[PDB]
């Protein structure tokens, strides 16, 4: 039991295990594409005595935090240990060997989407963002007389084939995930992937189509086997005209009972229906997944909210460092001190509130987040807050 | 068809069409109880001719807004067209007779628990709580190493009868609903009616318990047909350390496989666990509605957030005023004015604003309110917003 | 194992297997009710020994048949062998005596309800009504222009307590009883019934209500578990605009989703609306069943249609004599004969055919009506047409 | 937004629209066949500025009605307003264009299945036959001693595969659809494209096998998921002992728990059975909708029932015309009159008694035909009776 950067020849049985552990997983064409995303020594494995029975890697990304900040993201992915091999500290072991190549690397921070709730958090990593599904029955949905798009003449939105309008897609999402607080850069191998899912499948998923605007599109798909179900994969809008011309083109679409979206709390559609109660929640999950992995980059390079006046405390991180943490005008300063800690937090507390998602106030009632001082929380609060909600770019 | 004050003889009139109207009605007995919270002059009845064809009626209410501001509010309730009369006006007419009478007599806010959600809109009420379902799979949750209260020695927790501590609940709830916004004195005669649903219905529910910390409480019962399924349908607690051991003690209800309750979205419970996946939302919806009766009276009458420096504005309610508003050091001065217009909205926006549960940039989002500056969209959004996470006390 | 007519102490070994055979019985009260029905001889029982292993007994009944005809009709009922005793003979043994005993009393036709629909065809009993279930989505229905009662003013539909307007409800009956074919006598004990079987019982049935018009009436009750389903119980309408009052009050119950109701193939509410799709048939079932016991006496006592000229032929009814049938001017005569037989059938198709339920077409088609002449065919379908479409009173 | 007939480079974008509209499409491959039936100028499109948005067509049809009378008729088909451009006219304006052209071209009726039933009858299209869905228990099923092809020898019926006796299906099929109302003409096109549904598809329908009697045939196919579960997709017989000795069959489908079939309200079925309750009905909905485009042509085209004496009455369509309709031997002679009117009926009720689906007297009922006479009522209902049982032949 070793620990190794994969060879060329580790790969057949790095996607054995995959095939084993991942039921979503695409074969090794798909797999072709995501692996140019991984860096030469991005990856490890684990062999026994060789087959692979552990792997685990990280992906460079680009994640877009509070502030329109751009940061280098490590992106962990594709992990698992064999079934016969459980219980083994290999998990551990591989997580250890990847933060350290990505602390020493250079990457503020890393993320990760998880397949369970329960395992990542002793590695540092805190939920950052929530997935929040909706089902509208479109049969009752009456727009409001106050939202947008609603006038004579022609519609904006065009309905189209996803591989005909590459280019347009690409653009606009390029203008979403730079402006959104949980945007990720899409490369190109990841659009030939995603429009390759696009086309229909043998006792498979039906073709997807696009409702396109000059400042967003939607795609979307009739369900396998809710025909009277529409799933909308992928919106992104850039303009609240755009966001609510989308939706009344999804809300004609005549022949489905529903339509159901993965979105954000925040998302307005709600807001545009006369019955706000039609846009049910039907889910909620985490999102994204962060580990701060240098907690003074992390916190000197995002924005903060103007409207919180000045202030000073000092910052512990279990294990983490102790910082004298300094906010004003929309910019923090973070200094080693060793002075007495007025906040002390575990550092995937600090991931949770990174991107705005969850209120300092929230965690110090569940005992996550220490200190005496009330005033203080409610600063953290505001300041840490995102002008922009923060939404979930793609899994990885 | 004409409109007026019931009289006594007006009222088994009034029972039958409630009956008829309102599946979950308890009959003349517990109204009993319910009519001594409506004034004098709270209610309306249309005759045909005479039989009671449509009702509707006020009660008494105290509201806590943010700043621990408790408002006298006019709870309307007991609202019913009778099937043979729809589509007539009746609703229309009832509602503004009664918004008269609400307003004359001094009201700054009217209130409802909304049957449906398309309905109360365009009488200038907005949904200004969140209901939030929680369902734990208690056979999984573990508390985390940060949780209050894990240490040795005895449990502050007592599991108890109801009807035998009538006394601490009511304290625990009075210091509860005037701390929280959305907190609603509760009178004896409401506690009554309480714990007499707390005991065994035959064929019916089954019969509740109680879990009492000296800083809060619990109540709960097994599900009528799940009976692997707790639902606890009140749960008060003044400190993060008696909502944590009432979870303790939840979470060790061994019997079940599953805890629900109807909670607010920012409850803690779910960063308790070493899980918080566990803590799934199951079900979300709007709680209470506010109709701001008096703009400038509510709008001066709550407190805002210290944080955000002081502004002034021109806001413009939809054939609601307009008004010179200034916020600063937590407190606002409203003023008429006839200068250009910087907000617009209707009166329902606001209404959903004024706890603190929706923000102004998710409203703009929809268009629901109108202005030019995105500055002062952001300074209305943390002033708006409470410190102290708006919950629903109880329905009426 | 004899059989006999009950004693007074034999009725409650009766009772103990009714409860036993009968998952819908009420207990020994109730059948007080139902007894007074029952004519002196009009039981038989099959003891063992002693203990009742078998019973059986007709009511007195009244049965309208086309052209307004009113029959005394032998009501079968309370049919049961003990589990102990099957394939023992007893049910055929107590059939035949019964038989005896309704044929020498002097009724022209037999009448039941069937538990099972493979049962009754060999003792000569025909389905001859059809139950249809409708179920409205009321959300969706809107009613079309030509619809009755859509003008302004009043409605002409209360909605009223069942037990307060006993009288108008046994007026309205009684009329449209005697103008329907399938109409059953209510006599006074069973009003006494149906309005007990009104109110609500603990753990059990919710409380009926009642939509009252001067010439129809509706009870209802929201159903036990699924509270979003109204069941019309009982609708009976004399005219067609009281028909489509009841209709507009039902569809105007805008707490529920759904109102479901057990008519008649016939029934025009699909027509009414704008979308005839929306009263969707859930459910088909034959009705009641009738053993025509005189041939003669049956086929003379009803009227035919006008429609047709008057023809001749010559009926066999299998084990059941041989006639000259001449049918003109709506009118039968039917005739001993042993000339050559044109129309043969089992007893049970005569039953079917009786109220005009069944197309003598349509059973040909299935070999159980065997003639030679096919224009013979159409005269006998067109003559035993009921120009009142054939309802389903009450079962028993 | 204009209206044009398409040229070749507008059909990708249709089917486009389709496939975006229709999730029962087949694409382009099998449109081809279907292409076959519109005739040039039978199909129109709309384009904004440029992209199909709307596009509505008519097929070349041979549909039976009563008195085995063959008629042209127009097959409104392909349907479709772009999701994007609801509410904005276009179907009302294609639908216009396309009546225009129908009527020009002399067709006296058109046809469509509706994919809502809340559409189609504002622009004159009525209901005229009912979709009725039996399933069988085949476990309990007993035929009747009076069944046919219940003797000892052979079987008449062969299992076979449905591609190697094309011409024998074909053979059978063209007999059926010449003696039954609503029968259409099955072109070779529809053959080939019936043909190749029958072959299993990878992940979708399973092979379809064939009962093939000289006189009738059955195709069926096990349900993809419920594997207990076989439909028949299709059952013609032009003899009673053909449909007896497919039932036979198809009760001998030893491995299958339930036989469904779509059949029509007076299939015989039921009767075959010695318990006629086992044949359930589990679904019913209209199926073929008839617009009359010209009210005399059509009215005299059909045949009468004989056994209805000689009668004249005057008939208004609103805005379709007023007529002197005279009826005896079976014909009707219908010409101009501006005499009072005696009936009257919005022109999609006329479709409706057409083919004899519905009856006059039930349509009076809800009011949907006006006349002060019953007698006049009676002498209708019995008129436009069809001797032949309304059938549905297949859907377009
Ligand atoms: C399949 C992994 N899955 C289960 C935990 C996680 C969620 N992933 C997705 O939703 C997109 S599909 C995908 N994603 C990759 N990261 C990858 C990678 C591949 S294939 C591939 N496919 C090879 C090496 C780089 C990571
Ligand atoms: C039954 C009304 N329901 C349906 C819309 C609304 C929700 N109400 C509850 O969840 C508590 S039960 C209740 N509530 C009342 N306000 C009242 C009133 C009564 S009984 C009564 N019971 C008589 C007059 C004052 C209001
Ligand atoms: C309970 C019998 N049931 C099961 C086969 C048949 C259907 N009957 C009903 O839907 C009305 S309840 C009823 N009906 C009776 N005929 C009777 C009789 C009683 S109780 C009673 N209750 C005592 C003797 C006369 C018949
Ligand atoms: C797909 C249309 N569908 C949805 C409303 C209606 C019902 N149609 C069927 O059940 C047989 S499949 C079919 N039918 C056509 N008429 C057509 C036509 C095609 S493909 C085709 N396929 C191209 C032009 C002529 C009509």
């Amino acid at each position: 039991v070793t620990l190794c950067s994969p060879t060329e020849d580790d790969w057949p049985g790095m996607f054995l295990l995959a095939a084993a552990s991942f039921t979503d997983f695409i074969g090794p064409e798909s797999a072709t594409a995501w692996r140019t995303l991984v860096p030469t020594d991005g990856a490890v494995v684990v062999r026994d005595g060789s087959e692979v029975v552990g792997m685990a890697l990280y992906m460079d990304l680009r994640l877009t935090v509070p502030g329109e900040v751009v940061l280098p993201t490590a992106g962990l992915s594709f992990v698992a240990v064999a079934p016969t091999h459980r219980r083994r500290g290999l998990l551990r072991a591989m997580c250890a060997e990847l933060h350290r190549r990505i602390a020493d690397s250079g990457y503020p921070v890393a993320a990760l989407h998880a397949s369970e709730g329960g395992i990542y958090g002793r590695f540092g990593y805190g939920p950052a963002t929530t997935l929040h599904e909706l089902t509208v029955d479109r049969r009752f949905a009456r727009f409001h007389a106050d939202a947008p798009g609603g006038g004579l003449g022609g519609s904006s939105v065009r309905l189209v084939r996803p591989t005909e309008h590459r280019g347009e897609f690409e653009a606009i999402y390029e203008r979403w995930r730079q402006q959104v607080p949980g945007g990720l850069l899409r490369p190109q191998v990841l659009w030939d992937e995603l429009l390759a899912e696009a086309k229909a499948a043998p006792g498979g998923d039906r073709e997807s189509f696009a409702l396109l605007h000059p400042d967003g599109y939607a795609l979307y798909r009739v369900d396998r086997t809710d025909l009277k179900l529409a799933r909308v994969s992928e919106l992104r809008a850039v303009t609240a005209d755009a966001h609510c011309a989308l939706w009344r083109a999804l809300i004609g679409l005549d022949s489905m009972e529903r339509i159901s979206i993965i979105t954000h709390p925040q998302d307005p559609l709600p807001h545009l229906l006369t019955d706000t109660r039609l846009a049910r929640t039907t889910w909620r999950q985490d999102g994204l997944w962060l580990r701060i992995m240098n907690v003074p980059a992390a916190l000197e390079a995002r924005g903060y909210a103007h409207e919180v006046g000045e202030f000073s405390t000092v910052l512990e991180v279990s294990d983490g460092g102790r910082f004298a943490l300094k906010i004003g005008d929309g910019r923090a300063r973070c200094t080693p001190t060793d002075a007495a800690a007025e906040i002390e937090m575990d550092r995937d507390v600090l991931g949770s509130l990174y991107l705005g998602a969850h209120r300092a106030s929230t965690l110090a009632a569940a005992n996550r987040l220490r200190t005496k001082d009330s005033q203080l929380l409610r600063r953290l609060d505001a300041a840490f807050a995102s002008d922009v909600p923060v939404q979930t770019a793609f899994e990885f």
